[PDB]
């Protein structure tokens, strides 16, 4: 399946929740980042002005893609893999409540399962997995990929 052939991607944050302080979200991408970045060659750079890698959107409904949302609940978030123009992209529903926390949904641990599919992650059958299909909190002071996360972006990458 498709991978990014070079080492340094970028991202861009195309627009904010206003469920969150702006340095919240700003954090919490780069943390879910980083938990790639840590077990991979890949380096991520945000940035504020034309053509990223990686586009981070919030919307709600019908957004223009095929992947329409569905109000709150159900589907929190959905990513492409790897490829040019909305490949690697990563959308979070906005009628979902984005937090820091165990309160709402928990923006870091949704954009690190989000981030594995933009990097060309599918989902696991195991339930211990970050790409597993089912949002479940887990403590994000802790947080920490399974072995099999880590089998599969090395199976990728690295
Ligand atoms: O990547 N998106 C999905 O897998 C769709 N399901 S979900 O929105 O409920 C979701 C999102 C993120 C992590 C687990 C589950
Ligand atoms: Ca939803
Ligand atoms: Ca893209
Ligand atoms: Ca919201
Ligand atoms: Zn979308
Ligand atoms: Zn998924």
């Amino acid at each position: 399946g498709p991978v990014w052939r070079k080492h340094y991607i970028t991202y861009r944050i195309n627009n904010y929740t206003p469920d969150m302080n702006r340095e919240d979200v700003d954090y919490a991408i780069r943390k879910a980042f980083q938990v790639w970045s840590n077990v991979t060659p890949l380096k991520f750079s945000k940035i504020n002005t034309g053509m990223a890698d990686i586009l981070v959107v919030f919307a709600r409904g019908a957004h223009g893609d095929d992947h329409a949302f569905d109000g709150k609940g159900g589907i929190l978030a959905h990513a492409f893999g790897p490829g040019s123009g909305i490949g690697g992209d990563a959308h979070f529903d906005e009628d979902e409540f984005w937090t820091t926390h165990s309160g709402g949904t928990n923006l870091f641990l949704t954009a690190v399962h989000e981030i594995g599919h933009s990097l060309g992650l599918g989902h696991s059958s195991d339930p211990k997995a970050v790409m597993f299909p089912t949002y479940k909190y887990v403590d994000i002071n802790t947080f920490r990929l399974s072995a099999d996360d880590i089998r599969g972006i090395q199976s990728l990458y690295g």
